[PDB]
């Protein structure tokens, strides 16, 4: 109940909102059906429209008007924005030269420029190309500011998960915004658009910025606006709050625009019905920048326009139906669209197997757009799994299509030509980030990032220490003028061992054999020199990982490949090595094809053995440096030490063995050299994070050898490839993967085929950045290089997409 009996009158857009059943004037009371009575009347005039004309000029104050444009107006904070332009000869902020802004340049009373963030919905990337004849407030912002090609949103790429993910750093999964559309077991809730409840706190996890703020002693306006205030009136509002007083004036404001969203989804992206709404919101952004310039501000915020996702063409015949793959198809409720999320219609039904449905829904139809996953086998780069939120079975689909449970669904609901929600890495769904401001650099362009990052860059730009969250703070120093944060790198944790021969062979019982009993002064020297690092300056080109957890490690050294090894988990955690242009492939020779051989370095009690292998049925091994790209035949004996060795299902040596024998080979050949690094990921609970011991599900039968859930390498070489990856100057090149160790490659429709038509594929899927493999390992890559310590964390946040332009 709301005694709507109050008054709105000096309170229009108040900051704080008042207890119940009191009623409110803030900009949430619409939402809540909670406003007091006069509230349009007061709050929402619209008497005149939104810009001056010649005669209204020095008017008399007539309070009904929309906004102003009598003598007062400027000290009340009121004038409409184009005020000074019509009626004191001034220039648009739009018509005036770019001038850099080196310092704030704020009126008396400001302690810190206030940030302005200006968020559009469905703005695609490629539109601040395409769109730029009809937008030159927003062509403006971006030549004379900092601005990114793109800006890569979060999976599920709509518009709750993507600002909320603006709004505190963190990925869906954390901050608990998981769809537009969600089903919470735990609390029996369901959070829809619709209304009221999605407002209930019990949703939203994480700290957002206006509360960051707040908790730090700096005031925030409010970042929602109920859909049926008129954006002139919701830049009207922000421009009102900014002439304040000092005491009560926010530093933190966030405008939001529906469009081009809503129009995409009507028009497609680029309907020709979509240059009016692009002509519309630059309309309203030179609306804020002449407000500002009136105020004196226009050189002193720093405004940032940014998008939660873009917009990608679908039509209601590019649909894919359940009920064409599954018998049951009544016993699941499925969330649609361009995402699939299943689960049992009831809980009661002890019939529903999710192991049939995804058997059901695999490589069924020779075309089939969508692909289901186990949500801890989806590809880690979309953090998209450790949520209660998140049902067990979700559905990949492709760009361009729907899934929809039944055909009845799509026309008892063409409408659409436009829908977005698809994986974040596809073109369409890329949107915008540009900054301007005093803060931000002058004329400069910054590579691609991720939306997770700007949390931490909202807080440096106001001064705010941010809450825990999944940016990389440092990682976007380049886009600041000042304010940029300087990280140290973190305390390495645990010192490695550095064992010397230690044992005899015979100590050895692994029931491993090798046929290397064959039989030297000069070359004796040499292998005594390889094993104590002689190499190591080429295999190890940017200083050992740093281990950032407790645990027993050692340091083991060889001719092509240096590696840390864990006694805890009996095997590598990383293996480092160099392959330049000219090295050799060779084949493993017939006599070698089972050989493993004990490590004298390495402790039996501390080793795996091949009787586990042999044993275990479904369990095989391989070899994280392979053995393929041994320097010399002599040195290839290294590659088959107990200690390189990792448990594989067969179904994935399928996967690494192409990789290592001909992918490698590649990139050293197209890059100039690579830098390899692979190793081990154990990530039972699907968290993101590095499991400890006592989280590992399976081991090798009969023994103490952990599998792994994946295998990741990261392939690091010179950005300039006219240098060989060891003799780099200057910046540096990454790419990486995550890649699942799966018993099957169900995955993989076409893997019947030769590995030359789907491995190099499924790579590309589970491409990753160097700091996920970072989360998933406790490990710290990169830690000697020459360069600075803020351009090596954006390396680190890198992900090669494999999009096209
Ligand atoms: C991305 O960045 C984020 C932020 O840094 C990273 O997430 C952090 O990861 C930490 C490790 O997973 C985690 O730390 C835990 O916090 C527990 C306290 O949790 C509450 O308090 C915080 C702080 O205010 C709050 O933010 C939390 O918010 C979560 O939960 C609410 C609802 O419950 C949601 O609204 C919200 O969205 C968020 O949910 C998300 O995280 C939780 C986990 O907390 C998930 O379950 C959800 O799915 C969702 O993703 C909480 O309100 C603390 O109690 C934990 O301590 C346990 O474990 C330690 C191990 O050191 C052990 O010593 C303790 O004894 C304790 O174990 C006991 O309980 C166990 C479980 O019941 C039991 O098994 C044991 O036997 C013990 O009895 C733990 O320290 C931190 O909460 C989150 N923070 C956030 C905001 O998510 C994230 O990892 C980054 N991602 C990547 C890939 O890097
Ligand atoms: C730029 C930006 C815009 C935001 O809403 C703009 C908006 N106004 N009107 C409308 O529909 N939307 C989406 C929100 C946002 C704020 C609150 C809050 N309580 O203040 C709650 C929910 C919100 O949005 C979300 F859930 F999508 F995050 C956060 C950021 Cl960072
Ligand atoms: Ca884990
Ligand atoms: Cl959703
Ligand atoms: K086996
Ligand atoms: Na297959
Ligand atoms: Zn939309």
């Amino acid at each position: 109940w709301t005694a709507t009996s109050g008054s709105c009158k000096g309170r229009c857009f108040e900051l704080q909102e008042v207890g119940p059943p009191d009623c409110r004037c803030d900009n949430l009371c619409k939402s809540y059906s909670s406003c007091c009575h006069d509230f349009d009347e007061l709050c929402l005039k619209t008497a005149r429209g939104w810009e001056c004309t010649k005669d209204r000029c020095g008017e008399v104050r007539n309070e009904e008007n929309a906004c102003h444009c009598s003598e007062d107006c400027l000290s009340r904070g009121d004038c409409c924005t184009n005020y000074q332009v019509v009626c004191k000869g001034e220039s648009h902020w739009v018509d005036d030269d770019c001038e850099e802004i080196k310092v704030p340049e704020c009126p008396a009373g400001f302690v810190r420029p206030p940030l302005i963030i200006f968020s559009v919905d469905g703005f695609r990337a490629s539109y601040m190309k395409k769109g730029s004849k009809v937008m030159p407030n927003i062509e403006k912002l971006r030549s004379c500011g900092t601005h990114a090609p793109y800006m890569r949103p979060v999976y599920p790429t709509k518009t709750f998960p993507n600002l909320y993910t603006l709004a505190t750093g963190l990925y869906p999964e954390s901050h608990g915004i998981v769809g537009n559309s969600m089903y919470d077991p735990v609390f029996d809730a369901s959070f829809h658009l619709r209304g009221r409840e999605k407002f209930n706190h019990r949703w939203w996890g994480g700290q957002p910025l206006w509360i960051t703020a707040t908790k730090q002693g700096v005031r925030a306006g409010t970042f929602f606006w109920s859909v049926s205030i008129p954006h002139e009136r919701r830049i009207l509002t922000i421009l009102q709050w900014l002439s304040l007083p000092d005491n009560e004036r926010p530093s933190v404001y966030a405008f939001y625009s529906e469009q081009p969203d809503f129009s995409g989804h009507k028009y497609g992206p680029f309907g020709p019905e979509m240059t009016n709404p692009l002509r519309e919101i630059d309309k309203t952004v030179g609306q804020l920048m002449d407000g500002l310039k009136q105020l004196r501000l226009h050189r002193c915020v720093n405004v940032i326009f940014v998008g939660d996702h873009g917009m990608e063409d679908v039509t209601c015949d590019r649909t894919e139906f359940l009920s064409n793959y599954l018998t049951n198809v009544d016993d699941i409720t499925l969330v649609p669209g361009t995402l699939g999320r299943i689960r049992a219609k009831s809980i009661n039904n002890s019939k529903y197997d999710p192991k049939t449905i995804i058997a059901a829904l695999t490589c069924k139809k020779p075309d089939q757009h969508f692909k289901p996953y186990m949500k801890q086998h989806l590809p880690k780069r979309l953090h998209y799994a450790n949520n209660r939120r998140i049902e067990d079975i979700h559905l990949l689909v492709d760009r361009r299509w729907h899934v929809a449970r039944k055909p009845l669904d799509v026309y008892k609901k063409c409408f659409f030509q436009g829908d977005h929600g698809f994986d974040n890495k596809v073109n369409s769904m890329q949107t915008v980030f540009v900054g301007y401001g005093p803060t931000f650099k002058y004329r400069t362009k910054v590579p691609p990032f991720e939306n997770i990052e700007l949390y931490n860059v909202m807080c440096d730009l106001l001064g705010l220490k941010p809450a825990p969250n999944n940016g990389t703070h440092g990682s976007l120093n380049h886009l600041l003028r000042t304010n940029t944060f300087r990280p140290t790198m973190p305390d390495e944790v645990s010192r490695p061992n550095y064992p010397g021969i230690m044992y005899l062979q015979s100590e050895f019982d692994l029931g491993c054999t090798c046929d290397d009993k064959v039989e030297n002064k000069l070359e004796e020297l040499n292998k005594r020199l390889h094993t104590k690092g002689s190499t190591k300056e080429r295999h190890l080109l940017y200083g050992r990982p740093a281990v950032l957890y407790r645990t027993s490690y050692d340091i083991l050294y060889h001719t092509d490949f240096e590696s840390g090894y864990s006694e805890i988990f009996l095997m590598p955690l990383w293996t480092s090595y160099t392959i330049s242009k000219q090295a050799e492939v060779s084949s493993i020779p017939e006599h070698l094809t089972n050989c493993v051989r004990p490590d004298v370095r390495v402790s039996p009690g501390f080793s795996q053995n091949c009787l586990a292998y042999k044993n275990d049925k479904q369990m095989s091994y391989g070899f994280l440096f392979p053995p393929y790209l041994s320097s010399s035949p002599e040195a290839k004996y290294d590659a088959f030490l107990v200690t390189n060795m990792v448990p594989m299902y067969p179904a994935f040596k399928r996967v690494w063995a192409y990789f290592q024998r001909v992918l490698v080979k590649k990139y050293a050949s197209e890059r100039n050299g690579v830098n390899v690094i692979s190793g081990p990921i154990f990530d039972y609970n699907y968290d993101g994070l590095r499991d400890t011991e006592d989280e590992i599900k399976q081991y090798v039968e009969g023994s103490s050898i952990p599998v792994p859930t994946h295998y990741y390498s990261i392939i690091t070489s010179c950005l300039d490839f006219t240098q060989p990856a060891d003799k780099c100057d200057g910046p540096l090149s990454v790419s990486s993967f995550i890649l699942p160790h799966r018993p099957d490659n169900d995955e993989s429709c076409n893997s019947s085929e030769d590995e030359s038509k789907w491995v190099e594929e499924l790579m590309k899927m589970h491409t990753a950045r160097v700091r996920d493999i970072e989360h998933l390992t406790g490990l710290d890559f990169y830690r000697k290089t020459s360069r600075s310590y803020s351009e090596i964390l954006t390396l680190k946040t890198y992900l090669h997409t494999y999009e096209s332009e």
